């Protein structure tokens, strides 16, 4: 087709949810919320990445939401625009 996910293996929400097995205990956003916004854990710090656009998000701050940070930084993501 005309679009293509950066990371096809993380197409699935369940696969993204599994990536957070070792999400650090200081990272306040839940794997549920992050996976639901297309994000999976890169294994490094609190850095997640979008399966669709490939955008990365890290150094999360209080009051950050997954979807709002995803949209803010990566507004042309097909996942963000398809939601
Ligand atoms: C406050 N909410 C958090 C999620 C946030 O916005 N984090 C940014 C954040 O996640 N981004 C997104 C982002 C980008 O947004 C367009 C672009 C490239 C990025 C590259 C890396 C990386 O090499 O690891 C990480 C993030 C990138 C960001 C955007 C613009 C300037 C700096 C950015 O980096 C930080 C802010 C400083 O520490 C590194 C992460
Ligand atoms: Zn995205």
């Amino acid at each position: 087709g005309t679009i293509y996910p950066r990371n096809p293996a993380m197409y699935s929400e369940e696969a993204r949810l599994k990536s957070f097995q070792n999400w650090p205990d200081y990272a306040h956003l839940t794997p549920r919320e992050l996976a639901s916004a297309g994000l999976y854990y890169t294994g490094i710090g609190d850095q997640v990445q979008c399966f669709a656009c490939g955008g990365k998000l890290k150094n999360w701050e209080p009051g950050d939401r997954a979807w709002s940070e995803h949209r803010r930084h990566f507004p042309n993501c097909f996942f963000v625009l398809g939601r």
